[PDB]
């Protein structure tokens, strides 16, 4: 397996290097010292070296997939995308990793968890997808602008002034948690409509 | 000239999608040796900064309020809008994605923080309602394009078995437009505290 080699270690490693960019199964190869029939007999092509990537972020950094009892769904939701940021920024390119990620039989079992906790707290079934999908495709999204410009990072109009400014002192983390409230405050509203 | 190189490229796009697309690819498309392209697009960076310029020129066309029009409706048009150059062509989000915003984009941004602040909302409030709306609108089209890609229902557990015979029915739209309406209800709330 995977698990019993050094394949994974070297992959986030040489991912941290070059980026998803740079990262190609022959670099790897080479990194490991040894040549592409043997890797490929570890994994197959750059797709499924990616997924296992993807996974061992979740695994090694997303604390918070299911809830805590007595946890409003609120809370879940909230510490859930939290959790998912901070795997998504334990790498580099980690966004752009987990896009296009197949889900594990795990990831079905914690999915359907999820999706059972929120029908009980009175969405519809519909409602709590939308509102998990909702969550983290607005995460993803945070966490790919905010992985693109880390490699970037008067006569100018006050409020474009003011709003270049506003991220240099504060970072992404302050955008993030307020779409985030946005949205956990948006599904209040749009269940107590319904 | 460009509006050939462009139309040529968008194809190439849809018949090879983002992966696939290479200047040399390009080049070999059109009639020209890759000198020639050179003058057009320098490398595959430069190719795709024009590509996700054209799809946003010709399908993201409401990123200023039309007046009478309120904050609401305009973050929805917008939004909609937005996602429709994505969705234009084959990898849209994709393409998007590390492009750099010409200065005509930020002559847009500080339109529409202005537009917002007018309706009673703190600079830090517009500044964060746009980019919760620019960054959910990115993160559905890519995991929408992501998912077209794909090409087991009855076996998986029972609620997501529903929950995902549900999505194919009813495409991806409803889920984008029911987010959409989330971000903005949390907005409105703001817009009514008594201490944003």
């Amino acid at each position: 397996r995977l698990d019993k080699s050094k394949v994974i270690n070297s992959a986030l490693e040489l991912l941290n290097e070059v980026g998803i960019e740079g990262l190609t199964t022959r670099k790897l190869a080479q990194k490991l010292g040894v040549e592409q029939p043997t890797l490929y007999w570890h994994v197959k092509n750059k797709r499924a070296l990616l997924d296992a990537l993807a996974i061992e972020m979740l695994d090694r950094h997303h604390t918070h997939f299911s809830p805590l009892e007595g946890e409003s769904w609120q809370d879940f939701l909230r510490n859930n995308a939290k959790s998912f940021r901070n795997a998504l920024l334990s790498h580099r390119d980690g966004a752009k990793v987990h896009l296009g990620t197949r889900p594990t039989e795990k990831q079905y079992e914690t999915l359907e968890n999820q999706l059972a906790f929120l029908t009980q707290q009175g969405f519809s079934l519909e409602n709590a997808l939308y509102a998990l999908s909702a969550v983290g495709h607005f995460t993803l999204g945070s966490v790919l602008e905010d992985q693109e410009h880390q490699v970037a990072k008067d006569s100018m109009p006050p409020l474009l002034r003011q709003a270049i400014e506003l991220f240099d002192h504060q970072g992404a983390e302050p955008a993030f948690l307020h779409g985030l409230e946005s949205l956990i405050r948006g599904f209040e509203v749009q269940l107590t409509a319904l």
